[PDB]
């Protein structure tokens, strides 16, 4: 029910083995470990959760982008990119948070659909 | 060798039945029709040419953005989106157009690859 | 009543020496020059045209993207970012077009007020 | 030398009254908060520290957009948006960070400049 997908508009190409963290918040309102991995060729992210783990709740998507551009040879603005939501059963069941990065700024949308 | 996709950051959805429109730059400068279709429910428009029509030359992709706005009851500030660019023998193979609605503002990117 | 302001996402600065150019649809439907002009130092371009001569009509703000790309040496995607709009169809107002640039991306956003 | 701004890309305007907290990373490696304020009707928050006390660290910018679309009566996707950032590793800078807002979306970009 959750993929991410990472642009790159520098190149104008998938943004491929940036890392990816997603966090749930806990009852103590700390983040705890959710799911994790590294984009693909395409700059995708598949196969985080399931629905039966993916529970109503408020998720962090952390997207690695410093080490990204470090290793492109290039010195970025931010630590990191950030995506906190709320997942909610009463919409759509599928959500995609897409990222499009460059140096100083990020661009991020969710598409949310059945 | 080129894709439209089109998102609606109001809704968090594709953008569909969007009426797009490609033009090929000829030699007199004036723009002469090449492609058109509708998005697909994925906001996707798939087949608007082959790897043998799609030669070297400037495009222009028109997305039909104030029809899909008035359609949904909103009153948007632009005609349209426009996007132009140069198709390039010696880049990657295959574009994909993308574009991010918003009744003030839009943003594209292109992602390029073979 | 028009003014751009175009930023470099690359760079995070202001996108300097940008030039720009506004066309007015016409009665025959042809695009007919209306006003240019170059960003500042501060990526702002101000004093394309007067509240007199703004009058309603379809606007288009040709930002010339690949130029400054290429006056930076650098190889982008598009051939220039246009912002097309019906302007002072409810009587006089201001606007502000923003643009952010990448090479092979860009934004663009309007900010309407009434005086 | 920290300045925010933030837009409304629905109604092509300023975001107004949107909530701003800073937070600086401490050394036991918390977020400890560093100032808040409320942008204006221009859409900008001005004053939220001054040269001395924005030494070097890592801030974070939180963005209140789920309280701003809420307060209007809208019901939007993200909680709020983040920007995190090294600041004044080689020396003093000033820095404009820009939000862009739809309920599904937005995008920030960060404008470093020396004084
Ligand atoms: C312009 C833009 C494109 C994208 C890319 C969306 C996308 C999604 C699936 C396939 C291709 C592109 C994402 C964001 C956050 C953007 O601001
Ligand atoms: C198109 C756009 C404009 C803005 C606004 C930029 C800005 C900054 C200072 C003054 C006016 C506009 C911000 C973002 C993230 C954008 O994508």
């Amino acid at each position: 029910p959750l993929m991410v997908k990472v642009l790159d508009a520098v190149r104008g190409s998938p943004a491929i083995n940036v890392a990816v963290h997603v966090f749930r918040k806990a009852a103590d309102d700390t983040w705890e470990p959710f799911a994790s991995g590294k984009t693909s060729e395409s700059g995708e992210l598949h196969g985080l959760t399931t629905e039966e783990e993916f529970v109503e709740g408020i998720y962090k998507v952390e997207i690695d982008t410093k080490s990204y551009w470090k290793a492109l040879g290039i010195s970025p603005f931010h630590e990191h990119a950030e995506v906190v939501f709320t997942a909610n059963d009463s919409g759509p069941r599928r959500y995609t948070i897409a990222a499009l990065l460059s140096p100083y700024s990020y661009s991020t949308t969710a598409v949310v659909t059945n």
